[PDB]
DNA sequence: TGTCCCTTTATCTCT
DNA sequence: GAGAGATAAAGGGAC
């Protein structure tokens, strides 16, 4: 009956294609591999349910819940307990979303539940800080966790509740916690480290071992290696972990010696996630692309040096003749667009879209590249091609001001929400959209333009204090954080 | 056969 | 630009 079970599969798939949910091939994909069949087949059974009141999930939420390890036990989960975590302890649906969408959200949803109250009123978290500690694959023992331990790390060891956050708020939160708990003296004591450096060594998925991989390896790298105390700190905290670590400890000789790399620069490639794949790549890479195809070693350490940078050397040995030659980009553009994180997403979405945006949008190669040279340049790019003509038709907006949204990091976060807040800003608070334009062209706009609808609305006396404008002014070069920095005072 | 937890890597967003 | 936070995906081990 393989062939039966496999009919009901596909009707099940199909159906889902329909109302309520309307998912595409991708969304179902993304469920079939990350969650299984039984996720596939626990929405098709709970769709009404999730879509319907008192949930009202969208189908976006309804794929990010169960695209996971249990997503089954995640789905029914939230359908037991989104009413009373919103409800009762003051969560947003989107912030349940959140705890709910990683292996194991059923546990982290009834964790959040019982324990946001404690957190909150003894231990002095915030709801939002109990929501970043939940939102990992196994959030539940972070949550446990820091509930059993922000005393002792504290009081005994003086770190702040803040500092117990940042540690807890990763994959492994509990084993990192624990780590920074047992090693934290050592560390500072023995090896001169401060708190705080150690804080953003354990601050990163892989905490634990990495913290580990400090103590091991910081006297070697420093005595055998040459490297000083701060350079092992920035691989660890960045990203990299114990991985990149040991690469460093391998592989330093013959990136300085026989490549010509000074450390510094290999130090540059080994602080990011991924960094022990950047290293490797560059042994591999570098005289390729330093030989037939003119670039210089800088430029290829400046790509290497991002998260995945593996990822985007590749990419680039790959697609820089046809960039160059068929779409008419310099080598440096290709760098500029290459040296971010998902430098291979920028570049190959640029690939894919430079003559549709160039053609159908006019933009000139010189404002495709300018979107296209920040992280998450993809996005922004693909969001460009989607949101263009409405923002000039409907909003009154020049292809430049778009093209001024979108080139920072968030891009399609800012053009977004300049189409969903534009109308209100303009409309209900005589606001302009020459300003609107100006809150959204920095990193941060997306939150800036909210906090500002926010505060035009349930505005904050204390806040209510500058002028339709002032606000604007604010926003307009501190974002959210200037208004909230204002907000407090 | 799934569910839960942890590490590593890649990508995106904000301070 | 750098640091940091956040979302996604893979792959592994334990029951």
């Amino acid at each position: 009956s393989g062939a039966r079970a496999l009919e009901a599969l596909l009707t099940v798939a199909g159906e889902l294609r329909g109302p309520p949910l309307q998912l595409d091939t991708g969304q179902l994909l993304k469920i079939a591999k990350r969650g299984g069949v039984t996720a596939v087949e626990a929405v098709h059974a709970w769709r009404n349910a999730l879509t319907g009141a008192p949930l009202n999930l969208t189908p976006e939420q309804v794929v990010a819940i169960a695209s996971h390890d249990g997503g089954k036990q995640a789905l029914e989960t939230v359908q037991r307990l989104l009413p009373v975590l919103c409800q009762a302890h003051g969560l947003t649906p989107q912030q349940v979303v959140a705890i709910a969408s990683h292996d194991g959200g059923k546990q982290a949803l009834e964790t959040v539940q019982r324990l946001l109250p404690v957190l909150c009123q003894a231990h002095g978290l915030t709801p939002e800080q109990v929501v970043a500690i939940a939102s990992h694959d196994g959030g539940k023992q972070a949550l446990e966790t820091v509930q059993a331990l922000l005393p002792v790390l504290c009081q005994a060891h003086g770190l702040t509740p803040e500092q117990v956050v940042a540690i807890a708020s990763n994959g492994g939160g509990k084993q990192a916690l624990e780590t920074v708990q047992r090693l934290l003296p050592v560390l500072c004591q023995a090896h001169g480290l401060t708190p705080q450096q150690v804080v953003a060594i354990a601050s990163n998925g892989g905490g634990k071992q990495a913290l580990e991989t400090v103590q091991r390896l910081l006297p070697v790298l420093c005595q055998a290696h040459g490297l000083t105390p701060q350079q092992v700190v920035a691989i660890a905290s960045n990203g990299g972990g114990k991985q990149a670590l040991e690469t460093v400890q391998r592989l330093l000789p013959v990136l300085c010696q026989a490549h010509g790399l000074t450390p510094q620069q290999v130090v540059a490639i080994a602080s990011n996630i991924g960094g022990k794949q950047a290293l490797e790549t560059v042994q591999r890479l570098l005289p390729v692309l330093c030989q037939a195809h003119g670039l210089t070693p800088q430029q290829v350490v400046a790509i290497a040096s991002n998260g995945g940078g593996k990822q985007a050397l590749e990419t680039v040995q790959r697609l820089l003749p046809v960039l160059c030659q068929a779409h008419g980009l310099t080598p440096q553009q290709v760098v500029a667009i290459a040296s971010h994180d998902g430098g291979k997403q920028a570049l190959e979405t640029v690939q894919r879209l430079l003559p549709v945006l160039c053609q159908a949008h006019g933009l000139t190669p010189e404002q495709v590249v300018a979107i296209a040279s920040n992280g998450g340049g993809k996005q922004a790019l693909e969001t460009v091609q989607r949101l263009l003509p409405v923002l000039c038709q409907a909003h009154g907006l020049t292809p430049e001001q778009v093209v001024a949204i979108a080139s920072h990091d968030g891009g399609k976060q800012a053009l977004e929400t300049v189409q969903r807040l534009l109308p209100v800003l303009c409309q209900a608070h005589g606001l302009t959209p020459q300003q609107v334009v100006a809150i959204a062209s920095n990193g941060g706009g997306r939150p800036a333009l909210e906090s500002i609808v926010a505060q035009l609305s349930r505005p904050d006396p204390a806040l209510a204090a500058l002028t339709n404008d002032h606000l604007v002014a604010l926003a307009c070069l501190g974002g959210r954080p200037a208004l909230d920095a204002v907000k407090k005072l």
